[PDB]
């Protein structure tokens, strides 16, 4: 499963953003990938999160797979949106 | 722990290269790392050692913490020269 989002969070996907992305991500069995340009990474590390270097503005894709992904993608945009890191 | 290397493979850090470096660094327990140019992914995440897009002739650090993170070490040296990916 997949869904894109905005980044609107100010000074983009840094330090506390990959940890609440790490976090929530890290509830789930399924494999949650996060994708900027081309650019992908696993979800559950805030390393390869925090190498991307994503700004305010950009569009990302976070997708899931397995056997909760369904649930761990609703999880995800429900994050996104109450941290105020996108939409 | 950590040691660097040099990237002889002609063509870099590809889909094979990457496979041989993850099945290597999964066996262990330890958190195993790899940085290149100021970037650190997770060595066990194949989608993010290929975002690196690591060319013949760079340099690249290899790191290990845990447990069994000498034999982790001894191991992925063994693997970049057995394989023909570095040295």
């Amino acid at each position: 499963a997949q869904k894109t989002f905005k980044v609107t969070a100010d000074s983009g996907i840094h330090a506390r953003p990959a940890t609440v992305l790490v976090q929530t991500a890290s509830k789930y069995d399924a494999d949650v990938n996060l994708e900027y340009n081309g650019k992908t990474v696993n979800l559950k590390d805030i390393m390869g999160v925090m190498s991307l270097g994503i700004a305010k503005g950009a569009e990302i894709t976070i997708s899931a797979s397995g056997a909760d992904e369904n649930d761990a993608l609703n999880a995800l945009e429900e994050t996104m949106k109450s941290e105020g890191l996108g939409e």
